[PDB]
């Protein structure tokens, strides 16, 4: 009933009872751990409203007042009605903030309470999503000083009226598929930077080429937008030490910016809510630039730093890797640009994780995702028990638009 | 019940079938993930069934499933069984069963070698002095010279729970930790706790920074006694950097024969509390692990120093830098003694197409990712981007309390 987690490399042991208002399943048994996967009716919709209700009045200390019982009830009559219901504003930006909350795999957690909302369920067009999206941007970027935010369109309704951001991101690399079979740009994108061009797209076929937005609102088709270049920050990679770094010709957007995920309150979908927050140097300098399926540039660092790349034992790879994401955060750092090290955001996640246990009774973590994906055992999470379970409000995956849509 | 795994970097997808004959719990529920966590006498009523499913996997694997060998050895059994509440494993059996512990062992990355296990029978040794002789004849075969041979040597099974054997030391080579008054501690902090007690056994401490630990071995649940493996026996690499000729002199080296003994094995329901095994290193475990953990030796900082890296700021990523170079020095110095080792990069190689063997020819390989991942780099070595599915098959390596909260002290 109530599970401790320990941290090995300082001995803190911590009791979880968080666990115990888990709701959602975790693709898990008692015969088979599946930790490591990457994806494992008015009837239905009033018990979730009532859960969420119930926690919400109980987070502002009016647990079982009358306001309580009286939202209950209209959102009660409301339901029975309509068949669903409209948050208040301030259930909105709750639900929003607890989503994030309640994200296991997201390290930067300790960050939850500043989330600013934007509430665009007022929107009906592309082009409206659109307006929502750019100002979206430039408020979060903010010059180079990084404002977390979400903007939410309009919930679900049934199902053939949902507002869908199709990008995976609000900002991403095209990737195009040469005749050498070989890959141009961003391989992760190469279909993407298809849809786009199947719809009309005039792809400059380079290697950093900002794509367009393609939004769906109401369940109409999607239509293309260019992003405002301004509203873009990029920042130019060069080394520390390497003046030959900076020919290798590299650069990166400093908003990430998830789109493709639903976020659930109440019961609630919301199908549109593009987040964006700021990146930890590994995402981009391990991920993004060295993973073998994406810019796969490893090599090419290794030999202009010319390192016997003839015996793995050599750890050539190891060694560029770690040049390349002192670079990253070198040039965020000198652009001025919000960027934060896997040391300093796990040592963020521990403390957030303690703040968590005594505050709330816990945190759902999940260690396969907290991680960073270089020097697991010399940040402090590595050494850290964690338990993983699903809490609402929450964020979830969903299919891509495109192999669900009827044009 | 099929269940799929991909592999994200290549999009290879598998089934697996063999989590079915899955019988024991992994510690997660279908509310909750303990994935992360490090540590999540049987009655005749439950051996014989024990005893059965084993003896039937093992005939099973010899292609004699159901042939009279067969009925006649579980008749056998289970009157030895109603007869003397236990059973002795034939020698085929031993070695079929300790071959499928390290074969069924999750969180092994070097299981590709599973088949080629050297088993050693020591069920006839009644001594602590055997004992001794025993993983004496296990270290010098094992450690061959420089040119490592996997191998596990089997103790007396338990009998009553009050006359186990058991090795005291985790591995059979170590060194020692000393906790200094100033509070600093001398030597490998990991072995503290077992330093004092072979100190208060009786052992001199020479009181170095890499002293190897004394033996202290437990047979038939007596005291255990103490034993100094012959140096001799010992083979040990300094550790130098291939282009910082001031490596050498941090006065690092470690020992090239990684013994786990603190584990059981356990086989078609015997249990065996003694079962030393050994392999080889991979890279890391030294390098990274052993050598920059903040609480082993810990040597980032001074690695650090030496390399003059810029170490205001954490975002210059010095402890990085450094943990590379200490794993090029690790790897290079063993590669230049002729004593075997493997990288991560090569180990985790040979682990997915292990992996890929096993789905289609067995239906599937337990394996736990948070473990199998190397300590560093690990998105840029193949393991990362694999799904895998974690599942406790028998014969099994299972933790057990450390001896000396258990034992009933005889004087
Ligand atoms: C402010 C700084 C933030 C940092 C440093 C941070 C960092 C991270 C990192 C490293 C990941 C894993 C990324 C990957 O490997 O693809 C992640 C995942 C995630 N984060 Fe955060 N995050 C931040 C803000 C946000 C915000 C504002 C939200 C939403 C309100 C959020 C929601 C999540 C979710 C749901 C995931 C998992 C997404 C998936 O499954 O692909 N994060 N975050
Ligand atoms: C041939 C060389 C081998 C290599 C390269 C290899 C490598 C490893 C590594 C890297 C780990 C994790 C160690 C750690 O992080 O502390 C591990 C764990 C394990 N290996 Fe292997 N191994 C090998 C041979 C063996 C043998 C011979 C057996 C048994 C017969 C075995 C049984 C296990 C077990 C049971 C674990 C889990 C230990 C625990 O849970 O504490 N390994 N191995
Ligand atoms: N810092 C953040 N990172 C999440 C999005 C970027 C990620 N590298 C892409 N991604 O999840 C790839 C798909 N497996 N979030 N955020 O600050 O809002
Ligand atoms: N290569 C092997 N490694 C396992 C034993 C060494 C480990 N670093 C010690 N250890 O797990 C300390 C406590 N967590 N095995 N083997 O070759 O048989
Ligand atoms: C197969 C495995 O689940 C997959 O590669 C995971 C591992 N851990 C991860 N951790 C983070 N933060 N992000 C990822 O994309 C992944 N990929
Ligand atoms: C808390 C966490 O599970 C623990 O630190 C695990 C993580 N992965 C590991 N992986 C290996 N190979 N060895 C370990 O000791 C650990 N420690
Ligand atoms: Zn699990």
């Amino acid at each position: 009933r109530f599970l401790k987690v320990k941290n090995w490399e300082t001995d803190v042991v911590l009791t979880d009872t968080l666990h115990l208002k888990s709701t959602l399943e975790t693709g898990c048994t008692e015969h088979i751990c599946m930790g490591s996967i990457m994806l494992p009716t008015k009837d239905q919709l009033f018990p979730l409203a009532k859960e969420f209700l119930d926690q919400y009045y109980s987070s502002i200390k009016r647990f079982g007042s009358k306001a309580h019982m009286d939202r209950l009830e209209e959102v009660n009559k409301e339901i029975e009605s309509t068949s669903t219901y409209q948050l208040k504003d301030t259930e909105l930006i709750y639900g929003a903030k607890h989503a994030w909350r309640n994200a296991s795999r997201c390290v930067g957690r300790i960050q939850w309470s500043k989330l600013q909302v934007f509430d665009a369920r007022d929107c009906t067009t592309a082009h409206g999503m659109f307006n929502y999206i750019c100002n979206h941007v430039k408020y979060a970027t903010n010059k180079g000083n990084l404002r977390s935010a979400i903007t939410i369109f309009p919930q679900r309704t049934d199902g053939k009226h949902d507002f869908r951001v199709w990008n995976s991101q609000l900002i991403r690399y095209a990737g195009y598929k040469q005749p050498d079979g070989s890959t141009l740009g961003d391989p992760a994108n190469v279909q993407f930077t298809e849809i786009c061009i199947q719809q009309g797209w005039k792809a400059p076929r380079g290697r950093f080429d900002v794509l367009p937005l393609l939004l769906q609102a109401n369940g109409n088709d999607p239509e293309l937008f260019q992003i405002p270049p301004e509203l873009v920050l990029e920042v130019p990679i060069r080394h520390p030490k390497f003046d030959w770094f900076k020919d290798l010709g590299l650069k990166w957007y400093g908003l990430p910016a998830v789109s493709n995920m639903l976020l659930e309150i109440g019961g609630l979908e919301f199908s549109a809510c593009p987040f964006s927050g700021w990146y930890m140097g590994t995402e981009i300098g391990v991920r993004d630039y060295c993973d073998n399926s994406r810019y796969n540039i490893l090599e090419e660092v290794a030999k202009k730093m010319d390192l016997d790349m003839r015996k793995t034992s050599s750890l050539w790879k190891d060694q560029a890797l770690v040049e390349i994401n002192i670079a990253v955060l070198y040039s965020f750092q000198s652009d001025k640009v919000t960027i934060v090290d896997h040391h300093s955001a796990t040592e963020s996640f521990i403390k957030h994780m303690e703040n968590e246990y005594r505050c709330r009774g816990g945190c759902p973590a999940d260690w396969v995702w907290i991680v960073p994906p270089m020097s697991g055992s010399i940040t402090p999470v590595f050494h850290q028990e964690m338990l993983n379970y699903r809490l609402t409000p929450s964020f979830e995956y969903q299919p891509d638009p495109w192999n669900t849509h009827v044009w």
